């Protein structure tokens, strides 16, 4: 055994760490970098510019690096980057970035991306996300730390998953999620807020409290969005959860001199 | 001529009956057993400890005995089990069990399990089922014979979809599914009886007039579950079909002492 | 040479001089590949299949596939893919049935994303695009332009038309009429795609007229009768609002009353 199967095909320009494990019958494309630790497994096709940290696993039939097909794309050498400990599961898709963005598609640590997810161009993911089988972010898609997409969430262009969010099996979202917000269906609905997800980080009891009073300032009170920013300033000096809360809705809705 | 593709992979401790046959480029792992005349596609993953019975088809880019992402399991030996007669078509997955149910995920005969469906940890599949493009069970799901599942049906954990029972594209189904009962929609709402299939089992034309009325007694008539499981007892002495039909409402609605 | 030495070809597969195939891909026995056709690595081919000029296919897509129908028993049916198409990562595209007209057909320019669904018997014209995880269930026609979003579900037998646009998790049931904009399971129409209208350079008094007429079928209380008569004089003043009419005629047949 070495660590490279012979039955791989790995570009001359591809630099991979010293202890770097490919599978059988995977492709690691020109300028693809592979850092520590990190396995590759059989059928697994790599593209690049690509960069991919530290210990991450990549599972069989997964295509990352791949070009957009969008006909806003014309070949220009454009970025992927993974940081580390992610799992990219079976025939997930990756795509890099765009130079209309930021000329790269962007993945942070300790994420899991089951099967058959589909990650568009210019997507950024943060931290400990979970995107489960079939999720599809269209493309310039953030999604921000602890979120986690239910199977078959499909996410339209630029909009921003926040926080500790959760979206429902079959969700399709077309604005943003707030911090927190749980919503459900086709087109999405805020329900409630992910109080499971505070739990496991351990927020006070008193922050989660605040969260609620916060769902329903927004929700449940008739309050314009502007309205609700202004009765949340209080509760977010208080908590610096409620902020994360408040500074998501805030960045999501300039509106327009009326 | 030997029926095992050169450049296929079988592990020393697999074990092939006399007659498989097995493509290119496919990988038969560690502690799996394939049965007489079962056959293995090209570009096909299967792993272990996983037992696949007779005359069986798999089709290319299958993962078929993967482990459960789920943070719950850690490592522990889990089985699948596939029976008989089986088609499992291209990107199929199928994860083994987990040691918080039974350590087993498992099929049984006659099943068409087709295009990119998915088939979570601990679910269990009966005979005769069809599972159309992209149906997925996200785990603990039981599903009886007979069932039809339409493309991209999402079943919710700890499900039981009924014998003949039938879903609508794009279900989510998040509560049983009785016998016989058609659902639609996300979240899935019962509209009828599967009538079309009832036909195919030739069953008697007073049988299936029972079941239209068992349809009415549980849905249409203002009954509490209690009431209607009350009323359907003369009708599942009369009936084994309709005995099937209580059965599956039955095992449903435990509920909780109020 | 073109032809990666790790991949598979059938001794009854006819290709075309300057065709190029990646490593690990299969083309199967009556396969037929046109000029400038790029096969990436790990794809799946089978036949009988004729596919045209400067097509690209990419990596775990099975084209030319039988379908699982349990309709069909084994008979050989065709598969034909025009000129210039992109297929995706992962897309199935399976072969016709003896049951309407042997064969599953695509035109020219078309675009079909990752793990589309193309299944037997359908006709997919020119210029068209499928998004990741369109499924079309069977015998389903896509006329010229048409936008399917993301992860639209098609029923068997639907029609959906010339320039018309499904919203993402579409699951259609009926045809689709031509220009026409549907969202949601069940679909429901809400407009008509008039971005699709500014792209192609109609005119500003047709995209006007298209309006009407979709005012006319959906928002005036008509019977789909009473709209056909009222859109006559509208579908001989405009070529384009024609389609529209054509597609509308050519789905409603009905039942004696
Ligand atoms: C266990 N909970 C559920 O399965 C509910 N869930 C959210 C969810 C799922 C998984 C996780 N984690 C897994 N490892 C750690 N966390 C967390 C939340 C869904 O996405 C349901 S749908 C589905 C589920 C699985 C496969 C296909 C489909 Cl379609
Ligand atoms: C033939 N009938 C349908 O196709 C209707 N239906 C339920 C259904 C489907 C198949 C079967 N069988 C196949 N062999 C025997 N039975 C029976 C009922 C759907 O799933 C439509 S959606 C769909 C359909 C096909 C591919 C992708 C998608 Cl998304
Ligand atoms: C950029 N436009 C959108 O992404 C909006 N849209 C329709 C659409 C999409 C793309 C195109 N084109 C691409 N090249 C040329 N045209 C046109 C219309 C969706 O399908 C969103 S969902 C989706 C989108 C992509 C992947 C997975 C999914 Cl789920």
């Amino acid at each position: 055994m070495s660590l490279i199967d012979p039955r791989a095909i790995i570009d001359p320009s591809a630099r991979l760490a010293a202890d770097v494990q490919v599978g059988p019958w995977s492709i690691v494309g020109a300028e693809v970098e592979i850092g520590e630790g990190t396995v590759i497994g059989p059928h697994v096709v790599l593209k690049g510019p690509t960069k991919i940290g530290k210990h991450n696993r990549i599972y069989q039939f997964s295509s990352v690096g791949e070009d957009t097909p969008d006909l806003k794309y014309k070949g220009e050498p454009t970025r992927l980057v993974i940081g580390d400990h992610n799992v990219i599961r079976e025939g997930v898709t990756i795509h890099r970035g765009t130079v209309q963005d930021r000329a790269e598609t962007t993945i942070g640590d300790h994420n899991l991306i089951m099967a058959y997810a589909h990650i568009g161009h210019d997507s950024v993911i943060g931290n400990h996300c979970i995107l489960v089988n079939n999720t599809a972010l269209a493309g310039h898609v953030h999604v921000d730390d602890w979120a986690i997409l239910s199977g078959y969430t499909l996410v339209h262009q630029y909009c921003r998953i926040g926080a500790h969010s959760f979206s429902g099996m079959g969700s399709a979202i077309g604005k943003d999620v707030p911090a927190y917000v749980t919503v459900f269906g086709n087109p999405a609905e805020a329900r409630s807020m992910n109080f499971e997800g505070m739990r496991r980080r351990g927020f006070s009891s008193e922050a989660i409290h605040a969260l609620r009073r916060a769902y329903k300032v927004v929700y449940r009170q008739g309050h314009t969005v502007e309205e609700a920013l202004a009765e949340l300033a209080e509760s977010a000096a208080q908590f610096p959860e409620v902020a994360v809360f408040r500074d998501s809705i805030q960045s999501a809705t300039r509106g327009i001199t009326r």
